[PDB]
């Protein structure tokens, strides 16, 4: 990642690029067989998203899906409280208490009691976390709030400079706002992390989108850095100097 290069986090590397055939079927049902909330008997036009198992390591995998106008709208009035224990990969580091020699999730849950767990988050500076619960579908999109659908993100791969136009914000918003403005536009939208060997953290999350206007028809490259620190891919957390 080149902060000169790309100040806003992204890439832009081409387009959409995606098999519609692969992706889940857009289906005709109600608010509330949908959303499983309230009495809502209003139609609504949606599609299942797509989430990946978690890998051997416990690494979030790629979500995909067809959002649509109805999607959002549910989303947008509802919120979902987080489902228990979402924090993705490389949230926290683990240490055997006899060694202390780095352990895995796995050891740890098999004995927290010789296994501590250490957060591998930390305050920085307004002042606040580095690393953000970053969806991979936006809650805005009609995403679940559960670890499968999370990575661990720098605060800058989440929303960039925060100016509504960078990190996961910017391809988020653009698809948002564009079926916002055409409501009967839907977008094939798909959020792969990409990880280097057995690394917890993604370097990068791969986001495609393909609205059926063909107005919007991108990948983006979202990077998972910020700006004046190294970050620890392998483990989560920061380099140690
Ligand atoms: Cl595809
Ligand atoms: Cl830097
Ligand atoms: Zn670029
Ligand atoms: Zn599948
Ligand atoms: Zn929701
Ligand atoms: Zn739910
Ligand atoms: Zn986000
Ligand atoms: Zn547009
Ligand atoms: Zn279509
Ligand atoms: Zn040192």
């Amino acid at each position: 990642w080149s902060i000169e290069q790309h100040p806003n986090y992204y890439h832009v590397e081409g387009k959409a690029q995606l098999d519609i055939k692969n992706f889940p079927e857009l289906y005709r049902t109600t608010e509330r067989v949908y959303k499983k909330s309230g009495q809502s008997t209003k139609p609504v036009t949606v599609s299942n998203i797509h989430y990946s198992v978690l890998d051997g390591y416990g690494r979030s995998g790629e979500a995909y899906g067809i959002i649509t106008k109805d999607m959002i709208d549910m989303s947008a009035g509802y919120r979902e409280k987080w489902e228990s224990k979402p924090e993705p990969s490389g949230w926290y580091s683990y240490f055997f208490k006899n060694t202390n020699q780095r352990a895995t999730e796995s050891d740890y849950k098999h004995s927290p009691k010789n296994v501590s767990k250490i957060s591998n988050n930390i305050k920085a500076s307004r002042n606040g976390y580095l690393f953000d619960r970053s969806g991979l579908i936006a809650d805005s999109l009609g995403g679940r709030p559960f670890r499968n659908n999370l990575i661990t993100g720098t605060r800058t791969q989440n929303v960039g400079n925060n100016d509504r136009k960078g990190g996961m914000q910017y391809i988020e918003n653009k698809v948002l706002d564009h079926i916002k403005r055409n409501p009967k536009v839907h977008v094939y939208y798909k959020a792969t992390p990409v990880y280097q060997g057995s690394e917890l953290l993604p370097r990068a999350v791969l986001v495609s989108a393909l609205s059926s206007d063909g107005f919007i028809d991108e990948t983006v490259r979202v990077f998972n850095n910020v700006a004046g620190f190294n970050i620890d891919y392998q483990n989560g957390g920061l380099l140690s100097s």
